[PDB]
């Protein structure tokens, strides 16, 4: 077993297809994906082709060892997949047609500026390392690419799945390697996010703001330093389902900027309480009487601002 | 060894059964669940034929290899299952007899509308690709299809293990694919939530409205806000024990709705001292006792329109 | 390689044997532990006979694929156990004394209505399913179960490890199963449940009843409110630690009963301040005095019902 | 391949050593860590013998297959060691030397009795049963028992690792059994805890102390019941990192003796307000005055009894 | 199969090469990074030299079990590497290359004292044994050491990927061991630590500071006391994400220090009160004045001799 020889001095065409039976576990925090596919590979080894008329059979059957088979594995896998051999059927001319299911935990990077409003483009990337008799070269079968109807990836929607049909050979360690991209198109589900994160959010924030309508210092210092412990949590449990990111996302900006209106507040609440008992509650009472439009407006233009620059 | 070919032009009919032995590991947020069972399979191959005189046994015990096995997988599996060959037999007329005992973690979605008071039904959907030489057909044999009697699902009860007796045949990269649905029929044992997480987050609710019968803004800031803050505790802890939905659950609908109970409390709090302060304690008053009766009527009102919508 | 023969119709019988080298990792949540231990296997097989004389040895040793080892299974385990072959040995007569070392995760439910004062009764099912030719039968050899003396299981006490000698016979797809249980019986190390949540979670409770020898509404709403989240965070932790049951557990009646009693003293609270501001400091009086006698006498009352449903 | 016979009737004498290499995971909750290191394996086969002149090599490397090889068990692991065997030499005498690199995850029991402060002996008992034909007895090669100098395990001390010449050999199921004990000692870097644990803690209890200094009833409870709070915060994070023991450690005393002077600090403040109430602060100043060295000199006194019991 | 003999007496060479595919799971509490890479060998082994002329090839390709290769394996790895040969070439001079794709969680100690604004060295430690007949001797072929540009590592820049050329050559149980250390030097990207970490917990601190313009000790209590607990939270959750270390590190520094601030904010509170109440307004008034520019002052101070003493 060693590779098919050319007839001129072609390269040989290992025609892909990947076809997605199962997707599962996208771990964000991680920047993985579980997948579950049909791995097709068809290649023309003429060393194997027959009479169709004399042989009697149209198609012959091979057990893997029994043929030469091209290396072709996964850029972005944590290990190496896990394959079982479908099936081995070569055609009259000496085609080849190689079929396996395949399992493996892929390493996609996401871009978590829009999170939790965003959408993704996940990638598998095909490889093969040219022999020393040939160069290998891949190609896409688009008739063998899909994925069935059932295909459901928890809190997000499937997209598409399309192939690169282009592949990108370039040189490594002296040998032509040849690199296909599949690319699974996705977006999250943010509908869950409203009543279980942001509306919580913006209730308790709103809560601080009723001490606009209180003069007892005591009181508000227990508003605002409250929903502020409420708000950290929050902020805690948003973070530990993210990765830490080099840049800043979209709600990473809001849970930021509601910090400083809660610092803002409890200045106020600082400075209404020093001046009333400073014996001036006519400047403490048009400083939060002002506060009372200033904090919802500041507020509202602030996420137009952010919503402009994230979207 | 290849497949076994046709009298006249008939597909192969593969006899399947599954007999679960243990049930364990559903987990919620993944929608997944861990089975233990039997695996049995029955074909006929005539190559394998014999007479019974000539012989001298009723029977023929082959290992795996020396004879032609249809190659059955699982189509909703995380890996391929883990399968030990228990036995395989063959009987005069050349009918197999296969058995295994398998293992596998099998991806089932799960609808968590009702949460916790839902019930589901799990499946497990056996496959087999047809070969050139012929097709392939699966079939249940309902004598081959149970489960033990100490089969328990911790946290759920089940209610049955049957199989769709007519499989579901299509056309899967130019080959017949024949699919059963084996369907696992559970009801959450919803006992626990009650003491546990439902009775707990009502009693902190009736105590936020105690401050309708109190007149000190200072304590009533302090009962509401407090129990906002446990309120949010129980929030985070449901909804980490559950995978993020693209529609509203029961659990999380009262959740949500209770939150809106709290910053109207927090309202009717800062409306009461509001007035009072401002040396009108007749209003605040009479907007403070239709609380202590509003509060629990909508709320118990509300509760009745979800629980209809729900159920 | 197929089963030894009847010397009459006699059904052939597999001496068994466990003993326990490790047990470990007993996971309450999931109802499971881990167990490394030998498996002894006895059986006639005729077929292997030889004489010493003509053959040097006294007894012979052979590697599990070149004789007929009867297929033992484990009912209740995760996945099929790690076996290592330590020792196949033949005296002339073909009596196989076959010895393996096994390390498996067995699934055994648990009764935790008396934890953290509960006992456990762990099993591990030896199977074995009769061949065609022949029915297999198990026994228990009672000189070869065991355990070793360092056999730890931490925060249990290991009583006993036992096996039910007369195997469940039965039949399973129209075959003969013959059945073994093995039994480790084990107790609960409740000591540090004491220290670590009991005694903190009664200190919690009577801090709050300290409200009943004071007339500050404010300070009471903090004192009762302020324990009761404490009270949350003990019962979340104990419930995590914990599978949902759909049973009562002494532990999770006794959080529960809690709940009653930081209710009831909020309502007293609301009460007594209510009476107070209503000008009626008598029967406010009058209430708080019975109450410090009342809660600690319906507690401990509660207490000794709840023990004695229990126990 | 069978066992090497006696000259006259003598045991089997296999020297081992084992050199470790990697040191990690050491799970303080699970009572484990994980190894990697070279087992050598030194015995005589004389059926191996050959002549140093004639043969005109010094020494003969095998194929593990190819010769007898003791089996060598760990008895303390999880599951059976990954193992790769680096090389088998045989001399002329016939003098096997056997060298293969692990990995395995050992279980040994810790005493947490002076935890953070502890220090432990780790153990990895090396087995070895004997066959039929002959005794297989254990032995120490100190030169062959080492570590290498970058050992480290992540928050302990690597004091030594050394090997208890003397097996331990003893009947087992009717043969003998060679057991080997290596010995692991680390100590505890307890640095850490000082400024995570221990210091905030007692500053959070000093916190506690300043309602000493304080006649408002209301500050007081808010003082001793947030810091309260606190401190039950510390005993979870604390208990977590730690397994359930069924004696008092050293941690686990102060955390608890701690919660006795929240108790009692709960106490005086209720007491100062009662008389302050029922028109007596004299008595009520008194008792704070007193409370103000009472607290900080049975805190430290407490201490010292508890040290020294410990230590 | 046994090694090359030497032409006169010289060791053999092993050229090697490591190209970084993937990397990712840089887990900062276990000191690990996973890594998945080519492994490149090269030696000379005349045994496999050939004439180009009589053979009609420019080169030969092997099978491992046909040829010689070098027992090469890592030093700081968790388990041995899980390894796929790519290609075996042997060229007319018998010099072979060697090419396999391995994934291996790597053990690399990191250095916490600089932690979010660390920069670490990752080591891949590559090592051989020599054998009885001869001694290898390992070397960096600087052309086959690379990484390819997609190479991302979540939340750390990668600097460079280099091999130091001088192997250590030493002796380990009487058998020269070659060893080579390849470099990857890595920086976290601290970015995310400001928003998420640093800016929150200075917030909650200046937040505490208001209680220097308050007379009201029932606010002054709750303000210092509330933020706090919050800095506590941020503790527990930064010391969660990180190891226990021997040394104090930037962060834990800073934590720490931060403690210190927030109990003399408490002491100052409690002065203040205490000189109220004493009817002493005017030292009161001082101490308060003058700690509204001290707390800022000193804490501003003790942050640049830190990040001096760390810097
Ligand atoms: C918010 C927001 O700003 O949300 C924007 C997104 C839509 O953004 P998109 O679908 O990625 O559009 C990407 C294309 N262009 C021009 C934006 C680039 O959310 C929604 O449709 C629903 C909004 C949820 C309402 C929040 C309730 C409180
Ligand atoms: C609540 C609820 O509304 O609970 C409803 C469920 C029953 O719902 P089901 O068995 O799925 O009926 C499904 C069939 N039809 C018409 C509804 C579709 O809970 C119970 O029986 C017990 C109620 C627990 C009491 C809560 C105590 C506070
Ligand atoms: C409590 C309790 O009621 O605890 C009972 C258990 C003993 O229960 P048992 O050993 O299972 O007896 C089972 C047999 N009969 C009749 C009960 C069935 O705890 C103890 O011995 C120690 C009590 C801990 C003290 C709690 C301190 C606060
Ligand atoms: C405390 C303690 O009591 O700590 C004792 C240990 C030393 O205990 P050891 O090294 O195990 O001595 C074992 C031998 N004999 C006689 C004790 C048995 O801590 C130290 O050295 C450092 C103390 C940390 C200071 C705590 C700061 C607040
Ligand atoms: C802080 C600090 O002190 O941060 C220092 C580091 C730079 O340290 P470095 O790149 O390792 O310099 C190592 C070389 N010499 C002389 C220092 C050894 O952070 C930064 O550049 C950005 C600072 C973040 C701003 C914090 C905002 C609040
Ligand atoms: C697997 C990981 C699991 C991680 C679990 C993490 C759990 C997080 C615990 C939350 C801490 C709650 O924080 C707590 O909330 C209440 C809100 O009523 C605050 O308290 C506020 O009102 C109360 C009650 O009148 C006062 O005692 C208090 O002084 C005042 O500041 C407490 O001061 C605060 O300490
Ligand atoms: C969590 C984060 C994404 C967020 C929080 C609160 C409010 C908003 C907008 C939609 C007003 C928001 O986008
Ligand atoms: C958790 C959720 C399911 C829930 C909480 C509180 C009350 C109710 C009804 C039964 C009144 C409820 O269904
Ligand atoms: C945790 C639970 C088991 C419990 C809590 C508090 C008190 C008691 C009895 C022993 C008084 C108790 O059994
Ligand atoms: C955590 C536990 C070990 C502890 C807490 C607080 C104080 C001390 C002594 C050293 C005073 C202590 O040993
Ligand atoms: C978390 C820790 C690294 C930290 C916290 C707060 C402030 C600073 C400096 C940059 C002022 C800081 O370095």
């Amino acid at each position: 077993v060693s590779p098919p020889p050319p007839i001129a001095d072609e390269p040989l065409t290992v025609n892909t297809g990947i076809y997605l039976i199962e997707c599962y576990s996208l771990d964000d925090k991680a920047e993985t994906f579980k997948v579950n596919a049909f791995l097709s590979l068809s290649w023309k080894d003429r060393r194997l082709a027959f009479d169709p008329v004399r042989s009697g059979v149209r198609v012959k059957t091979y057990e893997p060892e029994a043929i030469w088979i091209p290396e072709i594995r996964f850029v972005n896998v944590e290990n190496a997949r896990d394959a079982d051999v479908v099936d081995i059927s070569v055609s009259p001319d000496g085609t080849v047609q190689y079929l396996e299911r395949f399992s493996a935990r892929v390493l996609s990077p996401l871009d978590f500026r829009r999170y939790p409003f965003d959408s993704q483009t996940l990638h598998i990337y095909l490889i093969v390392r040219s022999v020393d008799t040939r160069n290998i070269v891949l190609a896409v079968d688009l008739e063998k690419v899909g994925k069935n109807d059932d295909v459901f990836l928890t809190g997000w929607d499937i997209e598409s799945f399309t192939a690169v049909v282009k592949p990108a050979n370039f040189a490594l360690e002296d040998r032509l390697e040849s690199k296909l991209d599949y690319q699974l198109r996705i977006s999250r589900q943010y509908f869950s996010y409203i009543p279980n994160i942001i509306l919580p959010m913006l209730f308790i924030l709103f809560i601080s703001w009723t001490a606009f309508w209180s003069t007892s210092y005591e009181a508000n210092v227990t508003l605002v330093v409250s929903t502020l412990i409420a708000h950290i949590a929050f902020n805690i449990l948003v973070e530990t389902n993210l990765p830490k990111t080099p840049y800043m996302t979209y709600t990473g900006a809001i849970i930021f900027m509601i910090y400083l209106f809660y610092f803002v507040a409890v200045i106020e609440v600082t400075v209404q309480h020093y001046l009333k008992v400073e014996s001036q509650p006519a400047r403490a009472a048009s400083i939060t009487r002002a506060s009372r439009i200033a904090f919802p407006v500041v507020f509202l233009l602030a996420n137009i601002i952010l919503a402009f620059l994230f979207f």
